[PDB]
DNA sequence: AATGCCGCAGTCGGCCGACCTG
DNA sequence: AAACAGGGAAGTAG
DNA sequence: CAGGTCGGCCGACTGCGGCACTCGAGCTACTTCCCTGTTT
DNA sequence: AATGCCGCAGTCGGCCGACCTG
């Protein structure tokens, strides 16, 4: 019976429900039969997997990328550096981008925020060139690269790009500004001291100030590396797409999407 | 340890208190470390400021430097500008607001650009009152830092050097009490809501701390060292309460 | 890229051996091998054992091959014939060379299913019962041709065994011996966006997987969003 | 269990530790296996320093010349018997030794004229191997002890067959006190799953990896593993 | 054109044979042979016969091969083994297939040098005492792999033998069968560079015809630019 | 050489002081 | 005669 | 034993994305490598 | 002068019979 289903699929490539209704077989059997055929296309609409890590302490993990504000003319190359714990953002408008420009932007950001433990960027040639590497080595800052051609690896700074562009458009429509430096300074001022969240905290109050530790709950936890629901474990942070469990035996916090977290 | 302290002082040349508080060195030891360096010789934050324009010859064309200092935390921001006219002062004001925030009022001198109607109405828009020995001190400090950072002449433009100097003065230089300028400026200064507990590292076998606690439970505590990156699970036998 | 020329001239191994033992460029190794004139589960589970004829050895034309079906570890001898006596001798030496497996899938030759061999295999707790064995045949013939001045057929035959086992390795860098004494996934490319595979999965964890296509040289990191379980 | 060990040592004459680890028996059980059996009464890393010498076996006759190649680190023992001990003979044995083991660097030999001959030296130098001038004789004692055990086991057509059997029993299936055969020392999670094609819980069998909720369960199918969602797996 | 396509699909002959049978362009023959997925003194003087294994014949993997050294005429019958009885049967069937030789060349296998075979050959006034046979083996294996669905091994072997013998012709257009029943130094008069050696077809009264193996057509050159070889 | 994200805006739902009313 | 220093191409990633 | 339990079963639900008329070209930017004019 | 849809696959969960045990 099942082999007849297999050969019928190999001939026609029917639908799973078609096989189930025609040959009186278990639905999961039809799903596996349609899975095993090389000819049938493989799944592309995969649900969310993985998550961008973010240091639980301010000034630990940053992100960095460039963009293009064509309204700035010769100064269209904008460098954006945003922390991951607090979403504190900083940006400058440097003509072009290179080792010198990235170094100057890095020094400005360091002055504006502080020493970061490590920085995660894309694989642009400037961030891969050695000069930046020994600069960070002298400044004792670890560096990460990220998978090539994967903007989701820098999704945080990409969303920050969205925010910055929206703010710049708003301000430019509002009035007149001398130079793109002035406009960018105003936009960063708004985004970092005025654009408060819904918890009574500006960007400054989050990046600086005290880390808040209310009694954190414990939840069931699906460990993707063993295909099992192991727990309970302490939940450090959570949000719209991320969760940070921390089992006692685990050496470091583990980042998993929300749907793999079940309350207990 | 202390060799890394000497390396850090070579890179930045901060005050001795910063070294002795960040690397657990003996106070006098950090004192000679600073000495051996060749070039080393209000009531609330965001309330009252002072602004002046100074001159530094080393920049040459950008000798017009604006200095903006808070009177409670000494949080210092500065910029090298091509002119002392009204427009450059306005640009520096906007960038200083981006750096530090909104001050209640700014105290300045009688410079003709400052008195100009444009600055008055700009401060009127931003609701910042204008009124006509802390910043001349800052002029010395920034000038001194520029001299010490001139050891490594790899700075492309005066912006790079000024950014490095402001970074040191605002995030690395610590007071005699153990606080940087940025912490005072953002003023989380209050009684600690959460306990700060002692911690006994396994690798060294010594009580290192105090460090901030996160959680606890079932024989373990989730301590989070200041210099570390991720929380460290520690048995309760090596955890000591601290006030 | 200095010693590679003489190493190839002596052993005539594949370009993978050059690039992994001498830390040279892949294109460099390809050029070296092309320019050369003479170069134109778990281990010990299932075995294949066939006889082949080579005319070079003369009256020693009866080569017996015994290739493991997992690690492709290869052993061979040259004997005066292919009778039960001879296959028994070669089987004893193959066991001395590779240990004790449990299944040897062999062909239906009368000497292979004779009595003496049958109780001999029964005593040592073995079972009974193809492209692997003929592929190994082609490799052995190619290596024997590439070895052209040796003393006796045993000499260059042992040399061919040595270069086939302890010198050559696959794309992963693991030689035949290392595979013998030391995952299959559909993945999506990121440049074109079209799926390619199936390919081997070195290791993975927490949203990113490592894929080593057999036609490429370096491992590829892909996000777990683009990983499919082939078969 | 016991009778399997009895047959194994009777037709094979293993030592005690390897048999114990293979069949999970009492230590005594193996000791009286040894007693009742009538026929059976340095470097830092593998493949660095080798020792080799010739020795004479009485019963091999025209093949009395026994060449022995033992790795000084792991004691992985390899041996062959030939008609002579000349330069051609030593070269042939070196060829088969390289076939058997791999590429050494350090070789220690005696002061034999063949070993100090120019042909062997140039051959080794061509293969990037350095030749310079207890282990060898104790290895010879072990080899000939295995031989003395093995004659009465059964028919051995040629001394090559007997020598191969002896070296195999001495290297690949015998082991040390640490459950480690010399051969592998030279190179040194069961699950229950649902075959959801047929709906039967086949197993247990080894697991390989995991991820995406998918467990790479590998049955005795020597062709390829299969993927099963983790909802259809249970630890054993 | 299409007839050439179906002929190559059925028999899978070489390009030269297809060209000579169906009168097509040599470029067309090369294209058609490349396109197919399945494509990757006198006669009776001296013979060579060596046995070889073919795995996919199961019990009958011991296939014998006898090739005449003159015309490369080939013969093969898969049998039970390579023992005395099997080699004797194969030799008798080869004699029926191909004709009486004078000399046979074999290796030193015990079966060949066995007393019975020597006595039988002496009974037939035929004496008995190395790349052609291996090349023939390679050709036969290639044809066996190329011919793929047939019923029995004898059927497939006979079909492959027919294709290799009575269908494939060489550059001269002569079948191996018809061939079964001189070197010259020639000057390429265009470039002026000597070439060869090659087979002479006809020559006389100042002009000669030379057919190099790499040329689709005969080349006519004068007697002034022809020199012997060996 | 190392993993999607989240603000703008809608909206359900509960808290609760005020207002109807048994 | 071997060494050494520009420049262009090329691979590669944003 | 039958009330209680667990697994097989699948109804119902949902996160995801690309169908849209077709595909590109090119820039900046750094590294590695080969080639070649210049050196002792 | 006229408006995003939905298959694929994973998954939650309720039903129900074979099965355990009060
Ligand atoms: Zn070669």
């Amino acid at each position: 019976a099942l082999e007849s289903a297999q050969e019928s699929h190999a001939l026609h490539h029917q639908n799973a429900a078609a096989l189930r209704f025609q040959f009186h077989i278990t639905r999961e059997q039809a799903r596996e039969i349609v899975k095993l055929c090389p000819n049938c296309p493989d799944w592309g609409h995969a649900p969310q997997l993985g998550v961008n890590p973010r240091g639980l302490k301010p000034r630990v993990l940053w992100q960095m990328d460039v963009t293009h504000v064509s309204e700035f003319g010769k100064l269209k190359y904008v460098h954006v550096t945003v922390d991951t714990y607090s979403h504190f953002t900083f940006a400058t408008a440097r003509t072009g981008e290179a080792t010198k420009d990235v170094l100057q932007h890095l020094a400005q950001s360091f002055a504006y925020m502080g020493i970061p433990q490590k920085i995660k960027t894309d694989n642009a040639p400037a961030y891969v060139s050695r000069s930046i590497q020994e600069f960070l080595a002298r400044w004792k800052i670890s560096h990460v690269t990220g998978i090539p051609y994967n903007p989701q690896g820098q999704a945080i700074v990409e969303r920050t790009h969205q925010n910055i562009k929206a703010q710049l458009n708003k301000l430019q429509k509002a009035g007149k500004y001398y130079t793109p430096h002035h406009l960018l300074a105003h936009a960063l001022f708004v985004l970092n001291h005025v654009n408060m969240d819904n918890q009574g905290h500006t960007a400054a109050e989050r990046h600086w100030g005290p880390i808040s530790a209310d009694p954190k709950p414990m939840v069931m936890w699906k460990d993707l590396l063993t295909g099992s629901w192991k727990g309970p474990d302490v939940l450090i942070t959570a949000g719209r797409g991320y969760a940070c469990v921390f089992p006692q035996d685990a050496e470091s916090p583990i980042w998993v999407p929300d749907r793999f977290i079940r309350p207990f």
